């Protein structure tokens, strides 16, 4: 089955495709800003949103991964397919869970529709020719 | 932060590691089952529940973990350090994703309810030592 | 004076005696019951029930004992000279602890009068020569 | 699993500690107490309160610990011992028995609410300066 | 500017300072009172009052003085130096602090005006020539 | 006891700590910007708000630390450890006085909930990758 983590939530990753994959900030930051505000409703024991949940989801799967790029880490005698591992987890799996982060984390903060439609905005800059491109790019805010 | 992924369905980690290893099924037949009584709704553009979220999430989180796996295949090279990964990937991880899937599925066809009135019944049956327990393990029904 | 700690609930440790005493579960797995079920309860600012003062009063009390049962290596230069202090006390007095920690446990999942009951079923099953009735004994659950 | 034991009862560890350690009367003084207006209301098969209760299972409680600090001293006799074991037992959580043991006590002869105003109308007396202060010590009275 | 801390509570630093040093109690015993009987208000995300509020802006700014205490300790070398520092905020910023310290933690266990009309009725005893001066000080009861 | 200068407010340090250590202006900017237009307001004999209040006992508590950089400087013979302590006042301390400082008095110009969503919003643009970062931080106004 083709499960889409964003489908249920009025997006696809087709318009996330949009971000280029150097936007969303480190795996740090995205966790820090979590914990900032939303550390108590998080650990709440009832589900306040659909996205509440995929974020609580998505947290202790990333740090499932975290647990595993130690136990790589001393457990792996050879240091040159021990580094190679710790690597990949740290660097192109960190990808989906920095877009999967932001996207929650966003919502959380701004709106579902908001983000929905800073998607689209941002589709139309970084889409619009490097000569007409207005200096600054469209940021989310309040 | 401290999450449990229990805490919203009204359970804990606690009350789900009581289960032995040999309890949950293969994950093979974790998502097989998924798949063919809940796909529909799953591939849906509906939050049918915070339990059918979760399930996506955990799905997808470990068809994540299937890509690692599949990539430590072929770019790790030593072999015996290469199923040292694939190894714990299949196996360790795997029973955390089987404690999860089994549990957001499990309440999908008996209820939340249901449920946790078992966790809480089968935690007294294996609690209880072999000599005096009852020859057979409690059962889920629909009751 | 005899204060018997299982007055109060309508039985007695003459009764609590029956269950052979390697019925009880480890103290562990009773104390992670407790975390998982009633953990609110037991930190709440309600007196929730007789049973669960008591409740508290007792994982506490033994929360007075690990701490001191389970005690002697911080403050003990002697590392010997405890052949049965040791445990010891965590075997033929913690025991008491045991029989608590399950008692109101159970009680607080399936009832006073209901454990009350199964105090004296399961009594019965295993006083019979292991014999002919039965393969299987009472337990309790939610059937 | 944190278990503050007067939490249920309007109170807090913090604020038994909030007395001098001199002022609980001794253990010996305590069970004394409850055997001599409460023996029957204890030994009684109805909790007649979360009181008695919580009462009854410290009373029995502390008998474990004469029973373990008697136990040590019943086959042992390098250094006492009744050293660094019969000792503790009897000043640690000798000093807890003795605040638990009073508090219930106090509580079914006085008033749950007499006796945290005045826990708070004591405790701070003591921490005020002689010159400006009643003669003697404020006391209990309903 | 020119801001009376008591300004806002009908009281002056003129009336407080009638008060002689040896009259407030330790920075220790007010601190231990504070969290006695007002921590779980002063540690909640409610203003109280405009007295709840002030003590915790004094409670703080104190806090911060023993971070600058300890600095002090173990930064500054000259020990004839450093127990000049240290001496000074135990002692002479102490007492204003002792001054603020007791009289938002007062005024809650006694109200403002009470508080204020004891004050004045304090102001006039030791004002007072110790020949005609009454034995013992005015005490503050809830009246 | 573990008391939060800004719990009370709807905001905690956790939430101020988005803002970089090198933002709040200079505490000379700080009180000249009190005086601008709440003189009046701060001397008044009547709580104007929560906000006031902790403003004023700011004010006051930053008032005594700069009585002590005074005595210091004039009570300290040894000048090597009398300018090591009129550095620490005047440099770490005064930077938890600048975030209180700046916090109050930024509500008190725009409304504690347009503060906390400043807050919010500085820490999508702080936090926003420096390439797609746009050349203008988000300002407080009106
Ligand atoms: C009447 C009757 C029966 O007794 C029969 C036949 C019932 C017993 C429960 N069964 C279903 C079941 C699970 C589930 O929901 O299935 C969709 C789930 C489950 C969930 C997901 C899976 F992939 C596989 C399973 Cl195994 N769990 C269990 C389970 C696990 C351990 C012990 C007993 N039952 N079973 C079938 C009906
Ligand atoms: C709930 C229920 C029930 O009460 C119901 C319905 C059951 C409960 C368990 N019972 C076991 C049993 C006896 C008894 O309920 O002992 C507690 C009694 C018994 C009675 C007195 C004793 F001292 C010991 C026993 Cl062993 N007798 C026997 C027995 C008789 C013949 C062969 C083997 N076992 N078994 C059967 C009934
Ligand atoms: C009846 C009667 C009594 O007379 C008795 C006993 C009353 C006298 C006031 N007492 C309390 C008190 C203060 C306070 O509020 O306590 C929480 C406060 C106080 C406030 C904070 C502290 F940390 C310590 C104190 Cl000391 N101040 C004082 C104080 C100061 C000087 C002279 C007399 N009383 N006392 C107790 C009741």
């Amino acid at each position: 089955m083709d499960i889409d983590p964003y489908k249920e939530f009025g997006a696809t990753v087709e318009l996330l495709s949009f971000l280029p994959s150097d936007f969303f900030p480190s795996v740090r930051d995205l966790l820090d800003t979590a914990a900032a505000l939303y550390r108590d409703a998080l650990e709440s024991p009832e589900h306040a949103s659909p996205h509440h949940t995929a974020l609580r989801q998505a947290i202790l799967a990333w740090g499932d991964l975290m647990t595993l790029a130690t136990w790589v880490g001393t457990n792996l005698e050879d240091p040159a397919s021990r580094d190679l591992v710790v690597s990949y987890v740290n660097t192109n799996m960190g990808l989906k869970f920095r877009q999967l982060l932001w996207f929650h984390i966003s919502a959380l903060t701004f709106g579902r529709e908001t983000v929905l439609e800073y998607l689209v905005s941002f589709g139309v800059w970084i889409r619009t020719p490097p000569a007409y491109r207005p200096p600054n790019a469209p940021i989310l805010s309040t």
